[PDB]
DNA sequence: TTGACATATGCTCACAATGAGAATATGTCTT
DNA sequence: AAGACATATTCTCATTGTGAGCATATGTCAA
């Protein structure tokens, strides 16, 4: 199977193209006729979706954890375009702190305190990937480990794709693993926007400042540092100035900024 | 459906890689129904094929051939049949300075791009980024994008075109190209958190460690700037013991620190 | 179409902290 | 005390970090 995960972001908030009202990632087999992994795929997105696909690049290769039962492989594929799309926090709530720690992790701690405390002997083991991933012990939050927290509501049947004698799940489930590859396109992108955010494929073909870090909160689902954000850019020389004027929230003029053709020769 | 396996251990300051079929391809071995997990399934390949011990295995990359689909798996582990990484890659090892082999690929990636003057322009910037035809860096990361280079311009065994241009050593299928996924992606985690405690032995030395990560890299590190690398990314401890250095000089044992063989 | 407070933008300090390049005293043989 | 060559250990002039001002510059409900 070949399965996509197709990130755009509206009115600041990172949705993924779905179907099948929602419960699943358009999804195709791998025909004879396919050439290439990517051309395959862009052939279902095509008659499920009719949206324009960008650049494409690989993600992860799954297999299933079909407990009823012909066994089935996932290869997923990351893609960035302009915007049926359902939120990123639809299905994984916990993953933006924008606004602070969110309220749903308090009744996922405890849910994983309880699991850790179960089993004495795992007891000060599972108290480590509770530390690590989430904050049980500690720690801090690093919004590149998403991957690594699906696997561990996943193994604590915290989830519903789980099928725990106690139907506990939180956030919006899908059909078979495709929540989890919705996972691994999230923390890779989270991975690339924290050192190298080229991300021209987001956002329009001119925008602000202010504009693109509230794009790229929306990502990380964290808020950065303003003037943080401005020697980052410089540094890593992405953008330049278009020579335009526009009209920012608040009514303040703000300088037009276009990524650069350097950037677009990576890509 | 392919299983295609880059095991890679380091043995007199050379990093090795794990073949069959003498030398000319990767422990491989197609999926079944069997397998529960697709590492669980790679191991029973290698358990077999090599009978070597395995250490934890990551994913690498997912590679379509013209039908069969290959899936390449890293591993890291103590020598205990090998061929070495740059007998199939010797332009990769910069470890005594720009090998003279450089210098007949880039004449033939030269003629390459100028064969079409449409294509010159843009041509000539894929062997400057990866390789160094119009200048640059050398970046030791782009050992995966240097092959796709050389297979694209046809200069290697695997491309087959009219002028049989070779440079390495070839495999079977595109086997030199899941080796060069592994070398790019292991080089990739050396160069900020070097966790190596597979290749290490139980206890080492601060030269000792710093040949293998030059070894793998491909490149001679900065002594002094190797040892505020380690000592930032808290990836070693003291021992307590002291050995006898190459030169016969005191200096003391290290071992990875548990905090690191607790993560991944 | 026009007023005091009203909401982001460049442009700018500030130390804490890091970082490619060299330089100082400790020690391990064979002579 | 003649030297040999690698260890653990200062000093320096740079570049990225996190946290705080400083001068623009308004359209927004009233008149």
């Amino acid at each position: 199977e070949l399965i996509a995960v197709v990130t755009a972001i509206t009115t600041d908030e990172p949705r993924v193209m779905t179907v099948r009202e929602g419960a699943a990632l358009p999804s195709g087999p791998f025909e004879f006729g396919h050439r290439t992994l990517q051309s395959g795929l862009r052939e279902w997105i095509h008659e499920q979706t009719h949206h324009p696909v960008g650049y494409l690049e690989q993600l992860y290769t799954f297999a299933d954890r079909d407990r009823n039962n012909g066994r089935t492989i996932s290869i997923g594929y990351l893609g960035l375009v302009r915007e049926f799309w359902h939120g990123w926090y639809e299905y994984f709530p916990w993953e933006d702190h924008r606004q602070g720690r969110p309220d749903i992790l308090d009744s996922i701690i405890d849910k994983l305190r309880a699991w850790a405390d179960s089993e004495p002997d795992s007891r000060a083991q599972r108290h480590l990937r509770a530390d690590f991933t989430f904050g049980l012990d500690g720690g801090g939050w690093n919004e590149e480990l998403t991957l690594q927290r699906y696997e561990l509501l996943y193994e604590a049947g915290l989830v519903g794709e789980a099928q725990s004698e106690p139907r506990i799940n939180f956030g919006r489930p899908m059909f078979a693993d495709h929540r989890r590859i919705l996972a691994t396109g999230i923390a890779r992108l989270r991975a690339k926007i924290k050192y190298r955010p080229v991300v021209f494929e987001l956002m329009a073909d001119s925008f602000t400042l202010l504009q693109l870090q509230r794009a790229i909160e929306a990502l990380a689902g964290l808020t950065l540092h303003k003037q943080n954000f401005r020697r980052l850019i410089e540094q890593q020389q992405l953008v330049e100035e278009t020579g335009d004027m526009a009209t920012e929230t608040g009514g303040r003029p703000a300088k037009l900024f276009r990524f650069r053709q350097t950037v677009l020769d990576e890509r």
